[PDB]
Formats: structure tokens, sequence, C-alpha cells
């Protein structure tokens, strides 16, 4: 029982889906059993910076690591605040609300850069 396309966390869900699409293994269908493994996160970055990590080297078995690595790499390179952990998220049915918030940063952040925008931020600076 479902028609058309309804939902609030769609704009984002679609974003990750489009990017992740590049890879077959990587698939963003939901916001719970999609980031539990880790690849998902290791798929968004690699896309922007294939240097940071080597998806090819990564494996679709280990999560605890694939998670911490992604959270770290970004928490260091990009400079995002680790809101979640590679152990907290890794679960049968994690809190989609606790994840959507994190992944939301990847979109906003990257978006800030040279890209389409309307009535947004003037991107401040300091240094």
């Amino acid at each position: 029982g479902s028609s058309g396309s309804s939902g609030a966390k769609d704009a984002l869900l679609l974003w990750c889906q489009m990017k992740t699409a590049g890879y077959p293994n990587v698939n963003v269908h939901n916001f719970t059993t999609s980031w539990r493994d880790g690849l998902a996160f290791n798929a968004i970055v690699h896309k922007h910076r294939p240097d940071l990590l080597d998806f090819e080297s990564l494996k679709k078995c280990n999560a605890h690591y694939n998670l911490q690595n992604a959270f770290n790499l970004a928490e260091k390179e990009l400079g995002l605040t680790k809101l979640l952990d590679p152990e907290d998220v890794n679960v049968d049915q994690p809190d989609e609300k606790s994840i959507i918030t994190y992944v939301a940063t990847y979109y906003h952040y990257f978006s800030k850069m040279k890209a389409l925008a309307v009535e947004g931020k003037s991107g401040p600076s300091s240094g």
C-alpha cells in the first residue's frame, strides 16, 4: 500500500542514492540498514576524494573499521564533528534519525563549495 513518492527525508536519501549509485555494492535504500556496515559512508567520500581511502582495497565484511575510518577521515580531512560512532550505528536496527543528521552534513558541506544555491550562506572565513 503505497503510491507516488512521499516523505521528508527524501531529498537527502536521493542524494546519497545518486552518488552511491556509482558502485553496485553500495546501495542507499533506507537510513538504518544502509549505514550499519559502513561502505555507504566510505562510498560518498571516495567519490569526491578517491585519494583519502581506496574503496577497491576496502572489504564488504568488516564494519567496525569501515565505519571509524569513514567517520575519522571526514572528521579530519573535511573537518566534520563526529556525531555518531562506528559502534553505536553498527546495529540491526539503528536510529535513522541519529544517522540522517550526520549524513546530512556531507551534503550541506560539499554543497557549500562551488555549486547551485539559492538564498543560502555567504560562506564565512577566518585565518
